[PDB]
């Protein structure tokens, strides 16, 4: 698939059975989710962005379907305005930036 | 060009006069830096991300040149921990995300 940018570039996931929406996200070295349930053990973890820092838990081999693919990886869960899969997920995606 | 995403997807910019590094960001609507000296009129304005608000300066119509483009769009000025490129530039740029 191609996604241009002319509107935030959203897709559909499926977590630890659960359906979510989230914003494919270039500028984020980690996926990161607000409302999301998952299991097992977590490490304690803060985060920076623009506004400042927020706590979250960090979540490992966390299975993700997103793009017709199936993938594994760390979740972080905690504050976010906004729901975004990052590098660490996009690059087993084979997602790049074309131009 | 295509750009892989298992490092920080960061380019060399040119804006009025000032050679700057940003951060490729679909997850950004805006272009946003914080040590960028713009010349003219601008409006206070909010934005939001990660851990809170901050207070920028928004400037329109600035020239910036990147990836062998030369673009013009709105910048903000303020506060943030990394300077990023946003959908606003990329559009112009046909930057596309692909997999
Ligand atoms: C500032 C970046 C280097 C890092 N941010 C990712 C970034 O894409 C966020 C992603 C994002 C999106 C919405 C809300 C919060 C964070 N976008 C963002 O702050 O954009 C701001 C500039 O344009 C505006 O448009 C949307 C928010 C404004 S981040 O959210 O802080 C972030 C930091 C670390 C991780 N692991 C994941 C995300």
């Amino acid at each position: 698939p191609q996604i241009t940018l002319w509107q935030r570039p959203i897709v559909t996931v499926k977590i630890e059975g659960q359906l979510k929406e989230a914003l494919l996200d270039t500028g984020a070295d980690d996926t990161v989710f607000e409302e999301l349930t998952l299991s097992g053990r977590w490490k304690p973890r803060l985060i920076g962005g623009i506004g400042g820092f927020v706590r979250v838990r960090q979540y490992d081999q966390v299975p993700i379907e997103i793009c017709g693919h199936k993938v594994i990886d760390t979740v972080l869960v905690g504050p976010t305005p906004t729901n975004v899969i990052g590098r660490n997920v996009m690059t087993q995606l084979g997602c790049t930036l074309n131009f």
